[PDB]
DNA sequence: ACGGTAAGCAGTCCGCGG
DNA sequence: GCGGACTGCTTAC
């Protein structure tokens, strides 16, 4: 086994390192780093060092790290490139390691916590730690143990021991379902005091201290939580040896009446689960407890209680200390499922970065490219400073809202990233610049080529052709990568499902799994000999071809990530590499791009179909276009179209001989017309989308920009059993609509695009009638609440006050005393109803916190003013009168011609 | 501090008004 | 008094 790094930081004129060694063993060394940086010279003096410009370079190495900055200060002061890498630690990491890092996982400690802490008045805030910690759950992956800590004497009661063997038994007995895979796992530690817990913890640290630290909202509360309560009890120096290197940061927290902060404790990585779920789920959640997100990831229930939590150490601690094991164990279960800590370790070890630095995209993709031009004996840029000035984007085809009844996508690939390398933008590439006709003009070649020996985009910037730029090749060497563990993840399923098949073969003669590597495509030596293999490493053969299907998947996926997450790197003024031009030389590129295929879609079907000058690029977003199919369908007709199937086969037929060529000629001429180094739009077909042969279904409609419905039975040529809606945008994909109404209105949808306008007012009609006994939180509307503190005027609503906060303002005011009901956090989401006219409240709405059921004592009430009227057209008929005013559908019989007008 | 474009909504504004 | 414009905040592609 070969040495990786664990942690790293700069502390002064020393690097603390935290590293696995030669042999497996983690260790810490410090080192102090003597840091080089760049500047100029003259040609003569030239070294072995140019910067990317290809300008030579004179190395100067420093005494030590602060040396290095103030030299950078003085260089500032005299208005000279100082170059190189000024984040130390990625020089540090990228010196003493100069080689793809191997990290083995089961040699890195990632600990998963949970605290809970009994809080008679408010939520506690972390920033005072004014209560007790009266329970830990700790579980260390290199034990594979859960640690619990219990605090049975405290302020707010005494209570016996917790059971293990009460926490095993079941549901209907008084047991609390403790999962049977970890009860032989936990390790149960009483205490009889808060002193002697809370020592006994940061002992427990000190000897089993996480590289990595995760858990749930553990940053912004139960780290800082734990710091504030040892430093409150124990002094600022016993806080501090939760840090391996006893530092600590105390950040400049946010301030208005309450008072709270996030603590950096050096020497450990946190990657809070809420940090890496809101990154890397790419699914927006009407509520982020821990709560709500595993009844959504992991489909288990509610963790019951009779009784409020702050009454739940006291009136039932068994289940207390249970609900705060399962809680570190939902955590666990979802990183099973998701993988985004191996993601991150993926990522951070790729770039050599801090793993905590997946977070940034500019963090991981300097580093990238410092490494990959440092092997290179090339000079980083000095990162300069630039205005935020706002660049143009991806302008987006303006629908005729309609219904469309034959639709087929096209999709350009990796937009983007594929621009950069096309065209070749790179800060050392640009060339000059040429006189920019409109844009108007490209897109429809009537403006000059820009130019007969340079690569240009339609905002005016020319390239070079004959270099092939630092940017550029960074990301070949990504998409190439992208490609090559592809050829090691779906062969990791070949090896599988051929060993999976082999295991009816069983075992008369002792073996072990044969010593043949898994990120090649196995041959035909060891085919016999996998069959006469024993049925014991048939289980060991499926242990290692599922860990490179995952390692190959986790890479692969971090390789797409880091492939889209450039161009926000490319966009961004704090990025070493930024370049306003470059930036709007691809948005303005793609731009072009896109209508250009637009307009030589519209020219080809119009000669192919013969007629003259009609739609049918019905749509465009950036790097897809909707067709039109519905004259491509008429030109045959229904009719010898058989079923369904048929039409799609048709249609699948149509795009992949026909339209594709015609889209890669199309492409060709832009590249040619535009002089780029090598073409790289490549448009090949997405859906395909209509309504069931036979039937009444309008297939789909659009409602405005990004606004818009699909009956699809094909993607990317995986032909659906059965239909998928893809609804974008409408109140159905929007995680502010009640759930109860999400419903409906995708019904809706589905009854639109497949059966009649007879079904969809069947449904309506029906919805109506039964709308009254719907659940309360199934109809409530959703929305983040920023800024409740500034429209909050003596516990009412001053000038200017959204409706969302009308409701949270209402509530302040109904739950003023009751202390054991939750007060609205900001920030956070908060569930919405409307309250009609002489209600006791004092305004039209109230809103409560969401994933919550209202306190006991106003949700009985709130049962009785509820607005179901104005809610019933507010949150359905509202949005339904918006697709069916689009469809030219009615959903209620007797509706007016006359309307739809202005008179 | 670690990309633009655009929706739909509820509040208010603005100019034009027996 | 009138209704379209513009603002402010969400949350979408
Ligand atoms: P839509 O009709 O699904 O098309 C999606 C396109 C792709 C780029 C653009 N987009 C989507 C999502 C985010 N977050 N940012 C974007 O620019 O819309
Ligand atoms: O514009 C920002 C937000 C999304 O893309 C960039 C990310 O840069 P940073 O490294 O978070
Ligand atoms: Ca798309
Ligand atoms: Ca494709």
């Amino acid at each position: 086994m070969k040495e990786f790094y664990l942690t790293v930081e700069q502390i002064g004129d020393s690097i603390f390192e935290r590293y696995i060694d030669s042999n497996g063993r983690e260790r810490t060394r410090e080192v102090e780093y003597k840091p080089s940086l760049f500047a100029h010279c003259p040609e003569s003096q030239a070294t072995k060092y140019f910067d990317i410009y290809g300008k030579p370079c004179t190395r100067k190495l420093f005494a030590n790290m602060r040396d290095a900055s103030q030299w950078i200060k003085r260089m500032e002061d005299i208005g000279l490139e100082a170059l190189g890498m000024d984040d130390f630690k990625l020089a540090y990491l990228s010196d003493t390691y100069n080689y793809e890092i191997k990290y083995d996982h089961t040699k890195i400690r990632v600990a998963n916590f949970d605290i809970e802490v009994t809080s008679p008045d408010g939520f506690p805030e972390p920033s005072q730690a004014k209560h007790p910690i009266d329970a830990i759950t700790h579980y260390d992956s290199i034990d594979d143990r859960f640690y619990v800590f219990d605090l049975l004497n405290s302020p707010y009661g005494n209570v016996e021991e917790w059971s293990i063997e009460i926490a095993a038994k079941l549901q209907e007995q008084g047991g609390d379902e403790v999962p049977s895979e970890i009860i032989d796992k936990i390790i149960y530690m009483p205490f009889d005091n808060e002193k002697e817990l809370l020592m006994e913890y940061l002992n427990f640290w000190q000897q089993k201290t996480p590289v990595i630290l995760t858990g749930w909202n553990v940053e912004s509360f139960a780290i800082p939580y734990v710091y504030n309560r040892i430093k409150n009890i124990f002094g600022e120096s016993t806080a501090k040896r939760l840090s391996p290197h006893r530092k600590t940061r105390v950040k400049v927290i946010e301030n208005m009446y309450g008072s709270r902060e996030i603590i950096t404790l050096f020497g450990i990585s946190v990657l809070d689960y809420i940090d890496l779920y809101k990154k890397f789920s790419f699914t927006n959640q009407p509520s982020y407890s821990l709560d709500y997100i595993s009844e959504f990831e992991l489909n288990v229930g509610k963790l019951k209680y009779d009784g409020p939590i702050s009454k739940l150490r006291e009136s039932n601690h068994q289940r207390y200390i249970s609900y705060n094991i399962i809680a570190v164990y939902r955590v666990l279960q979802i990183d099973a499922k998701r993988q985004f800590i191996n993601l991150s370790l993926d990522m951070g070890y790729y770039a050599k970065i801090q793993i905590q630095s997946v977070f940034s995209p500019i963090k991981t993709w300097d580093a990238i490219i410092f490494n990959s031009l440092k092997e290179q004996n090339k000079v980083i840029p000095q990162g300069r400073s630039h205005p935020v000035q706002p660049y143009p984007g991806a302008f987006v085809k303006e629908p005729i809202p309609n219904r469309y009844k034959y639709v087929m996508s096209f999709d350009l690939t990796s937009l983007y990233p594929s621009i950069i390398r096309q065209v070749n933008i790179s800060p050392e590439t640009i060339a000059g610049t040429f006189k920019v006709a409109p844009l108007h003009d490209y897109i429809n070649a009537v403006a000059e080529r820009p130019s007969d020996v340079y690569s240009c985009s339609p905002n005016g910037m020319m390239y070079y052709k004959d270099r092939d730029g630092v940017v550029p090749t960074e990301i070949t060497k990504v998409f190439n990568q992208r490609k090559e563990h592809k050829g090691y993840m779906l062969a990791a399923q070949r090896n599988g499902e051929i060993i999976k098949e082999a295991l009816h073969n069983p075992n008369l003669s002792v073996d072990e799994p044969l010593d043949v590597d898994y990120r090649f495509d196995f041959s035909d030596e060891i085919k016999e000999k996998i069959k006469k293999l024993s049925a014991k490493s048939l289980n060991e053969m499926l242990f290692r071809a599922q860990r490179t299907e995952v390692a190959g998947m986790t890479a692969q996926i971090n390789r797409k990530l880091l492939i889209n997450s450039l161009y926000g790197a490319l966009g961004n003024v704090w990025f070493r590499y930024y370049d306003l031009r470059n930036a709007t030389a691809i948005t303005t590129f793609g731009q072009m791009a896109l209508q250009w295929i637009e307009r030589k879609v519209n020219e080809y079907l119009n000669e192919v179909c013969g007629t003259e000058g009609e739609a049918f690029v019905l749509y465009g977003d950036t790097d897809s276009i909707y067709v039109s199919a519905d004259k491509i369908i008429d030109k045959v007709g229904e009719s010898k179209f058989r079923d369904t199937n048929h039409w799609v086969d048709f249609l699948d037929k149509f795009a992949r001989e026909r339209m594709e060529p015609a889209i890669d000629r199309g492409f060709r001429e832009m590249c040619e017309y535009m002089n780029n180094k090598q073409h790289l739009m490549f448009m090949d077909r997405e859906a395909i989308a209509g309504p069931p042969l036979g039937s009444k279904g309008i297939g789909g409609f659009w409602t405005g920009k990004k606004r818009y419905a699909l009956n699809v039975w094909d993607m990317e040529g995986t032909r659906y059993a059965e239909p998928k809606l893809k609804i974008m945008g409408l109140e159905t994909q929007k995680s502010s609509t009640p759930k109860a109404v999400q419903k409906a209105l995708k019904e809706c949808i589905r009854r639109m695009l497949q059966e009649g306008e007879e079904s969809l007012q069947e449904y309506f009609k029906e919805f109506e009638k039964e709308f009254r006994q719907l659940n309360y939180i199934s109809i409530a509307s959703v929305s983040s609440a920023n800024n409740i503190a500034k429209y909050d005027v003596g516990g009412f609503p001053g000038p200017k006050c959204p409706f969302h906060i009308r409701g949270i303002l209402t509530y302040n005011r109904a739950i003023k005393g009751n202390i054991d009901a939750p007060q609205v956090v900001e920030g956070e989401k908060v569930y919405v109803l409307p309250l009609r006219e002489g209600n006791p409240f004092g305004d039209k709405c109230i809103a409560w916190p969401s994933g919550t059921e209202i306190t006991d004592l106003i949700k009985d009430d709130v049962l009785h003013w509820m607005d179901y009227t104005v809610l019933l057209e507010k949150t359905f008929i509202k949005p339904l009168e918006g697709f069916t005013s689009a469809a030219k559908l009615d959903y209620e019989k007797k509706a007016s011609l006359f309307d739809m007008f202005d008179f």
